[PDB]
């Protein structure tokens, strides 16, 4: 349920009229996997509410550089094109919940 | 020339007349002393359509919590008494020029 | 199940063949609380191969500069009285089984 | 000089001799250019007593991945066969020295 973003697309995506909540993700990243079943459950849940999009930092340099990731994974919750939240590490549902509970209200 | 703030008077200083780029800041951080000199220039260089103001997160966790605070520094610029961008670790003087210059005009 | 250390206890707490994993957190820390559980179920779990602590960073600016923590929730695996992992964010207990893999024999 | 390590070519590097420290970095690492020519001189400085190496992350997700490896860039001491000592983010050569010298011996 989650969009997959690219650094070509980027851009558009978070330019939507619902906050966007990125996944910045590789295939090396053990704490990834475990976390990719927790945040398709969780975008199922909010859909209404906010898009959870995923972003494979292997294949795109430019956006990751560009929001300056230090460590895999890293959500970040953009409002209006704009990061306002950064999330670093692995996120159980309920720190989603309750990181996300304003853009969920 | 830079304001500081604590958890009793956060959200009255969050609903003033200017935005407010607030430096969540701790004394084990790395760059921050690195940043005190930036954050300084640019509020001398930003005084007309911004407030600099700094919050200790080892004395004021309310609102540290509050913001869902994890890396320390945090930079929160609040406009609209909300975020309206976050920006995480040591942010340079063009860096925070090319960050910041949407959300203040 | 759990040690308490402090900057001035440190140093003697990491001296030692026996792992030791510190628990770097902050009274501001949700995603903290809710791992202080799991953290210490998994201390009394496997005693027998490290030693579980923790270091408030609020309170310990000394180690907690010494070893470049830039975010909280940082757990840092001690060896030979050196830092060998640092594992960023909360750590579910299946994370703390795979990345401490190698201590856990 | 630092040598290219490979999933194909690293536990061959690591396994042997002397001390080996190996680099994990990613094209859309941020200090990781900057730090290039520390690790290529702390390298000479050090010759005789470690071997200094780099793992493009994306190209090598296997080795990667068994390291736990979370932050970019990460540096780890392999002694014997093992990491003996790791660290995470940029680091200016006196802190590779500070850090790693007298591991070294
Ligand atoms: C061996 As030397 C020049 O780093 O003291
Ligand atoms: C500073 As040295 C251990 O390279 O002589
Ligand atoms: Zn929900
Ligand atoms: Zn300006
Ligand atoms: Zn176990
Ligand atoms: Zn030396
Ligand atoms: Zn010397």
């Amino acid at each position: 349920a989650t969009m997959t973003l690219t650094d070509a697309n980027f851009q558009q995506a978070i330019q939507g009229d619902k906050p966007v909540l990125v996944d910045f993700w590789a295939a090396w990243c053990g704490p990834c996997r475990m976390m990719a079943p927790v945040l398709e459950e969780f975008a199922e849940a909010h859909a209404d509410k906010v898009t959870v999009a995923k972003l494979n930092v292997d294949e795109n340099p430019e956006t990751t550089s560009q929001f300056g990731i230090m460590s895999i994974p890293t959500l970040i919750l953009f409002k209006g094109g704009e990061p306002v939240k950064q999330l670093i590490g692995y996120q159980p549902k309920e720190q989603l919940e309750a990181q996300l509970a304003d853009v969920l209200q």
